[PDB]
């Protein structure tokens, strides 16, 4: 059977009989017909519906925790995915695999009705690219997010404001390792490593980068993969936020990031070498400085370079100091914030240190990453 | 009559003849068949189109201004509710309900074509929230916005910069309240009041929050809903902000917010209590501090918070003074904008004050939020 | 023929048999069955998929750059224009005009199937808007990027960086003129010039604003289209940015954007009049100064105001000099970025100058604007 059909010139003058259906040649599409209305209402094709995500909330993420290891993706959540519409009308159990403490995973839609999560951010196994739709993610965390102002334990589990998706997410373009803070922003859950270019800046059991040791040079400023930064000055470790598409934290979002750590607590001993791991000689576990929100050693460990000045000015007068880059004038200091390790009660959700200015680099100062949260319709 | 069908795999290697038309019950959905291409051309499923929300000109909000208590959805404006397609092909009236001084109104369309306001904003009276589709909102306000900078009248109307729609709106969670800022980003149209977690940070006729009459404590950040913060630092009121998915503004912010206000000007007397209403002792009414976008009370009553710092430093030596969260260490002052009661001619769109740590708390200092503008595709 | 049809309420309790076709004649679309589910599924409207524009990698522009004079829209690449889909199947030439130095290009997907560029921002050549659909554009250069840290050539070309579409751009209402930096946020390629109302605030071979040749004041806050500033104190360039929905850059920003300029370099003579042109006396070309990023005498020309604040304070009392919007008590300084045209082996992508208070105005600062990078599903 060949229905009626012609050009959208030829349609544009014809009313077809009411419920007649014609096909519209030059579209490939249906049109309806209701015997009044010339054109008739032509249908959509699937093409134009391509990456189609609804959720029945779109103020919130489309998953939710349901225990230390599971979660499920929320009643109402439609997706298409391989030319196909798979939605799920009760919440629904995400199928997991082994979960492994400070690693992230990426949860997929797959065009046979399943929501399954999966280390590999390309495809789930047993699936390709094509089958299996990457439509968010979470972090599974080496201990859990603070329940009051002590920190938190050391049992791995799902970090539930870690949970992202493709409209529910980080500006930055990868959301791994980060943590939505208070619905507001989200927030690098490790500090800096000097691996970033191949970790990304947020990543668990990594060398953290600070003043002796540097991270390695942006690839998208002069940097070949390998050669690192001469030092940690505050320049080198916000180039470094800016490549990934985040920034230092302002005093605001540092008060907010690091609520629920153990405030006037640091770490002790003589430094603090690994994220999420114990510091060198430390009096307190790494888990005492975990925030609300589950940012780890947010607090008492490590200094994190803020994206603020103010405080004490150097001289005035040209000072080239810069890495080459020319001058500053009366330069005033860029924040510093949380504590670090030797500092006792000192350190803390609010501690702030505005004596340094961008050019100096010690040990006991590297970075936090934090960007601005993606709503999407 | 039931049509020839099959499978999406059986579908793959089938060739229609031109405009025969074909079921694939893998999808359920009609293909189209143009005698030439495998696997003919699949159409849309309705589900896939749910929450549509399209506009003839993105750039701008969806609803136009007709009158002090009137306005209008814009032509070309279409809209998917409860399974159905609603357009409006020239602009249309908008049913209004009763409008009250200092009031939020949502506006819904509605799947019997209509469109309506209601001061109820899950569903209007007589629809429930599936025949009825929030897609927008608007305040009306206690008095003009300011034609020129001598402020506004006292003759209640909609504020047009206060209307948002779903894919034109504030960044922050909750948009009621909030009027766009050249349109730039949005302001809060009232200082935060002291019961903000039940009614948002702006709102008419409420005790405003300041360092004698702190803000309640945010249950984000370990408020239980009742206590309130034990005095009106700057770290509480950003805390608040945060929150509500809002800032403290910055300077630029500020002055863009305040203008059309009577600059060098300020409310006299001995406070300003509530927000939208005469101050205690005031030689000039509320009305005189309205800025061109609608911010009441925008100089010369009290004080805001910025979300800036710099001016006088501290003491450089560990000061705890962070409210049990850290020692701050050559801290600047935090920025105070706009003026306030007893500041005569001080105040105004760019009055700006930084000699006041983060950590103090005088009866003249409040706050406003501000918030970034979310335009969608 | 006229299908089996009726209302949407009287679909409600019917269950057509399998592949059976129904018209729903409350929403004018047919329904699938598949004898056994009530109601069957209805196919979407065309016109609920109106403005649909799907990318392969929505994460990147849809463009790619393959020549000084050529670039190709990418492949997967789905586009909805006047009733029709348009789509690239492969890497697929846009057609170009021709091409004139420091020239904005609007690229538009047509509903032949052809994708053009046309310096008309309404409909290319040929063409009107409803059969042709704006879906992005790019900036033909003076010179080229900088390929290291000694800026670019003076040879026309597109700027790869300067590539937008409507769903990867910059923030503000106007794309035109910017470049994306380090994929994290966009700046303007040319300083501000005077008549930026009309030329918006990047525009090649214009009339630099600076502290004598003050900028014409906005349209949003009183100015009338003739009239300019007094002065080009901070105040009136940061309300300039705002108007057209843009910054002035803080340190992390000015400091990606001007990478790739010559360090430790200035312009020489006595001024730089004129955007994108040597300046007067000068003892470097412009090109010395262009970035990695097509930013256009980045350093060494002329200093932008930053939007941050720092160094040096203003007197502690209140001081009148913010143009009769009220006095300032301490006012810091407000940052300078990049260097001037005397400033000789002091100027740079990290430049910084905090002793000048933002009532200042010399003739050796203007501005440039900034923005963030919107990337839309
Ligand atoms: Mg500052």
């Amino acid at each position: 059977v060949q229905f009626r059909g012609g050009t959208t010139a030829q349609h544009a003058t014809f009313t077809g009989a009411a419920r007649e259906i014609t096909v519209d040649t030059d579209k490939n599409t249906v049109v309806v017909h209701d015997g009044a209305t010339a054109g008739g209402f032509p249908l959509a094709r699937h093409d134009l519906v391509k990456t189609a995500f609804i959720k029945a909330d779109k103020s919130a993420v489309a998953f939710t925790r349901t225990g230390n290891a599971t979660a499920s993706i929320k009643a109402g959540t439609i997706v298409e995915v391989n030319g196909k519409l798979v939605q799920f009308t009760a919440d629904t159990a995400i199928t997991m695999p082994a979960l492994t403490a400070g690693t992230d995973y990426a949860i997929y839609v797959c065009d046979d009705g399943t929501v399954r999560a999966d280390s590999n951010f390309s495809a789930p196994t047993g699936y390709t690219s094509t089958t299996a739709r990457k439509v968010g993610g979470f972090h599974y965390a080496p201990g859990s997010n603070a329940a009051a102002q002590a920190g938190g334990n050391t049992t791995a589990q799902i970090n539930e404001y870690s949970l992202w998706d493709i409209k529910f997410r980080p500006a930055a373009l990868d959301p791994r390792g980060m943590t939505l803070v208070a619905g507001a922003f989200w927030a690098d859950i490790y500090l800096l490593g000097v691996n970033h270019l191949t970790d990304g800046t947020s990543k668990y059991n990594v060398t953290i980068a600070d003043g002796s040791a540097s991270p390695k040079k942006s690839t998208k400023f002069g940097g070949d993969g390998s050669a690192a930064y001469s030092d940690g000055a505050w320049y080198n470790f916000a180039e470094v936020m800016t490549h990934h598409g985040k920034r230092l934290p302002n005093y605001n979002e540092f008060q907010a990031l690091a609520f629920g750590t153990t405030e006037a607590t640091s770490s002790g001993g003589t430094d603090v070498p690994t994220t999420g791991v114990n510091g060198t000689g430390a009096t307190s576990a790494w888990n005492i400085f975990t925030s609300k929100w589950g940012v780890v050693q947010a607090s008492g460990c490590l200094w994190t370079w803020g994206n603020e000045f103010g405080g004490v000015n150097g001289a005035s007068e040209y000072t080239a100091n810069t890495g080459g880059r020319g001058s500053v004038y009366a330069q005033p200091a860029a924040a510093l914030f949380g504590g670090s390790w030797h500092y006792t009660s000192n350190s803390g959700s609010r501690a702030a240190y505005w004596y340094s200015g961008p050019s100096n680099s010690p040990a006991n100062i590297g970075a936090r990453g934090v960007c601005d949260h993606l709503i999407l319709e």
